[PDB]
Protein backbone atom coordinates (compact mmCIF):
# COMPACT_ATOMS: atom_id res chain seq x y z
CA UNK A 1 0.00 0.00 0.00
CA UNK A 2 1.50 3.36 -0.88
CA UNK A 3 1.39 6.53 2.10
CA UNK A 4 1.31 10.12 1.64
CA UNK A 5 0.66 13.52 3.44
CA UNK A 6 -2.01 15.07 1.85
CA UNK A 7 -4.90 17.09 3.23
CA UNK A 8 -8.03 15.01 4.47
CA UNK A 9 -10.13 18.26 3.37
CA UNK A 10 -9.14 18.54 -0.08
CA UNK A 11 -10.01 14.23 -0.06
CA UNK A 12 -13.35 15.06 1.27
CA UNK A 13 -14.04 17.40 -1.17
CA UNK A 14 -12.99 15.23 -3.72
CA UNK A 15 -16.19 12.57 -2.37
CA UNK A 16 -18.15 15.77 -1.85
CA UNK A 17 -17.90 16.16 -6.04
CA UNK A 18 -18.06 12.70 -6.57
CA UNK A 19 -21.63 12.69 -4.88
CA UNK A 20 -22.50 15.84 -5.56
CA UNK A 21 -25.18 15.52 -8.68
CA UNK A 22 -27.01 12.26 -6.68
CA UNK A 23 -26.87 14.86 -3.86
CA UNK A 24 -28.86 17.09 -5.42
CA UNK A 25 -31.41 14.97 -7.58
CA UNK A 26 -31.98 13.54 -4.21
CA UNK A 27 -33.06 17.05 -2.66
CA UNK A 28 -30.17 16.13 0.36
CA UNK A 29 -29.02 19.28 2.27
CA UNK A 30 -25.34 18.65 2.78
CA UNK A 31 -23.47 20.08 5.47
CA UNK A 32 -19.39 20.12 6.06
CA UNK A 33 -17.61 21.88 9.24
CA UNK A 34 -13.49 21.69 9.98
CA UNK A 35 -11.77 23.42 12.70
CA UNK A 36 -8.69 23.26 10.85
CA UNK A 37 -8.67 24.14 7.19
CA UNK A 38 -5.27 22.56 6.94
CA UNK A 39 -6.39 19.08 8.32
CA UNK A 40 -3.17 17.39 6.53
CA UNK A 41 -2.75 13.31 7.40
CA UNK A 42 0.16 10.61 6.28
CA UNK A 43 -1.87 7.72 5.45
CA UNK A 44 -3.27 5.68 2.41
CA UNK A 45 -5.20 8.37 0.43
CA UNK A 46 -7.01 6.12 -2.06
CA UNK A 47 -7.59 3.85 0.78
CA UNK A 48 -9.03 6.72 3.11
CA UNK A 49 -11.21 8.41 -0.06
CA UNK A 50 -12.56 4.63 -0.55
CA UNK A 51 -13.71 4.78 3.43
CA UNK A 52 -15.33 8.16 3.21
CA UNK A 53 -17.20 6.96 -0.50
CA UNK A 54 -18.23 3.82 1.43
CA UNK A 55 -19.82 6.12 4.14
CA UNK A 56 -21.24 8.59 2.04
CA UNK A 57 -23.19 5.99 -0.04
CA UNK A 58 -24.39 4.53 3.52
CA UNK A 59 -25.82 8.35 4.45
CA UNK A 60 -27.52 8.73 0.96
CA UNK A 61 -29.23 5.31 1.25
CA UNK A 62 -30.11 5.75 4.81
CA UNK A 63 -31.23 9.26 4.12
CA UNK A 64 -33.31 9.27 1.20
CA UNK A 65 -35.28 11.82 -0.77
CA UNK A 66 -35.00 15.09 0.86
CA UNK A 67 -32.37 13.53 3.75
CA UNK A 68 -29.81 15.98 5.51
CA UNK A 69 -26.01 14.90 5.55
CA UNK A 70 -23.33 16.48 7.54
CA UNK A 71 -19.63 15.86 7.36
CA UNK A 72 -17.15 17.45 10.13
CA UNK A 73 -13.08 17.04 10.11
CA UNK A 74 -11.77 17.93 13.54
CA UNK A 75 -7.93 18.45 14.16
CA UNK A 76 -7.40 16.32 17.05
CA UNK A 77 -3.61 17.26 17.27
CA UNK A 78 -1.97 13.64 17.26
CA UNK A 79 -5.14 12.41 15.22
CA UNK A 80 -7.64 13.86 13.13
CA UNK A 81 -11.10 12.85 13.29
CA UNK A 82 -14.17 12.67 10.51
CA UNK A 83 -17.90 12.33 11.43
CA UNK A 84 -20.54 11.86 8.71
CA UNK A 85 -24.04 12.13 10.16
CA UNK A 86 -27.72 11.39 8.20
CA UNK A 87 -31.22 11.82 9.29
CA UNK A 88 -32.99 9.16 9.09
CA UNK A 89 -33.53 5.94 11.66
CA UNK A 90 -31.04 4.68 13.87
CA UNK A 91 -28.95 1.57 14.55
CA UNK A 92 -29.88 -1.01 17.39
CA UNK A 93 -27.47 -1.83 19.73
CA UNK A 94 -27.84 -5.22 18.93
CA UNK A 95 -26.59 -4.35 15.39
CA UNK A 96 -24.02 -2.00 16.35
CA UNK A 97 -20.87 -4.45 15.72
CA UNK A 98 -22.59 -6.40 12.99
CA UNK A 99 -23.01 -3.64 10.46
CA UNK A 100 -19.27 -4.16 10.67
CA UNK A 101 -19.40 -7.46 9.38
CA UNK A 102 -18.61 -8.85 5.93
CA UNK A 103 -21.66 -9.84 4.02
CA UNK A 104 -24.22 -8.16 7.02
CA UNK A 105 -26.60 -5.88 4.97
CA UNK A 106 -30.10 -4.71 6.12
CA UNK A 107 -30.61 -4.10 1.98
CA UNK A 108 -32.22 -6.75 -0.83
CA UNK A 109 -29.01 -6.05 -3.33
CA UNK A 110 -26.79 -5.03 -0.83
CA UNK A 111 -23.24 -5.62 -0.65
CA UNK A 112 -22.52 -5.83 3.30
CA UNK A 113 -19.27 -5.17 2.40
CA UNK A 114 -19.34 -1.43 3.22
CA UNK A 115 -18.37 -1.27 6.45
CA UNK A 116 -16.48 -4.42 6.63
CA UNK A 117 -14.08 -2.61 4.20
CA UNK A 118 -14.09 1.01 6.21
CA UNK A 119 -13.07 -1.01 9.40
CA UNK A 120 -10.19 -3.13 7.48
CA UNK A 121 -8.86 -0.27 6.50
CA UNK A 122 -9.46 2.56 9.42
CA UNK A 123 -8.49 -0.39 12.02
CA UNK A 124 -5.88 -2.65 10.42
CA UNK A 125 -4.46 -0.80 7.82
CA UNK A 126 -4.59 2.65 9.91
CA UNK A 127 -4.28 1.75 13.74
CA UNK A 128 -7.11 4.07 13.77
CA UNK A 129 -11.04 3.47 14.92
CA UNK A 130 -13.81 3.47 13.16
CA UNK A 131 -17.68 3.41 15.31
CA UNK A 132 -21.47 4.60 14.83
CA UNK A 133 -23.89 6.21 17.57
CA UNK A 134 -27.14 7.71 17.23
CA UNK A 135 -27.39 11.04 17.63
CA UNK A 136 -30.06 13.65 17.15
CA UNK A 137 -32.85 12.49 14.76
CA UNK A 138 -29.94 10.71 12.86
CA UNK A 139 -26.99 8.08 12.79
CA UNK A 140 -23.18 9.64 12.71
CA UNK A 141 -20.41 7.28 11.88
CA UNK A 142 -16.89 8.39 13.10
CA UNK A 143 -13.85 7.45 12.11
CA UNK A 144 -10.25 8.67 13.66
CA UNK A 145 -6.72 7.77 12.12
CA UNK A 146 -3.39 9.29 13.43
CA UNK A 147 -1.58 12.32 11.87
CA UNK A 148 1.20 9.85 11.07
CA UNK A 149 1.65 5.86 11.65
CA UNK A 150 2.96 5.10 15.30
CA UNK A 151 6.55 4.11 15.41
CA UNK A 152 7.07 0.54 16.90
N1 LIG B 1 -25.91 5.72 7.86
C1 LIG B 1 -26.57 4.59 8.23
N2 LIG B 1 -27.74 4.63 8.90
C2 LIG B 1 -28.40 3.49 9.28
N3 LIG B 1 -27.95 2.25 9.02
C3 LIG B 1 -26.75 2.09 8.37
C4 LIG B 1 -25.97 3.27 7.96
N4 LIG B 1 -24.86 2.83 7.32
C5 LIG B 1 -24.92 1.48 7.32
N5 LIG B 1 -26.04 1.05 7.95
C6 LIG B 1 -26.41 -0.35 8.20
O1 LIG B 1 -25.22 -1.13 8.03
C7 LIG B 1 -25.47 -2.15 7.07
C8 LIG B 1 -24.16 -2.54 6.39
O2 LIG B 1 -23.62 -1.46 5.62
P1 LIG B 1 -22.51 -1.81 4.51
O3 LIG B 1 -21.48 -2.65 5.21
O4 LIG B 1 -22.13 -0.53 3.79
O5 LIG B 1 -23.34 -2.77 3.51
P2 LIG B 1 -24.55 -2.35 2.52
O6 LIG B 1 -24.55 -0.85 2.40
O7 LIG B 1 -24.20 -3.03 1.22
O8 LIG B 1 -25.75 -2.90 3.23
C9 LIG B 1 -26.52 -1.53 6.16
O9 LIG B 1 -27.24 -2.49 5.37
C10 LIG B 1 -27.42 -0.83 7.16
O10 LIG B 1 -28.22 -1.82 7.83
MG1 LIG C 1 -22.87 0.28 2.10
Amino acid sequence: MEFTEFNLNELIREVYVLFEEKIRKMNIDFCFETDNEDLRVEADRTRIKQVLINLVQNAIEATGENGKIKITSEDMYTKVRVSVWNSGPPIPEELKEKIFSPFFTTKTQGTGLGLSICRKIIEDEHGGKIWTENRENGVVFIFEIPKTPEKR
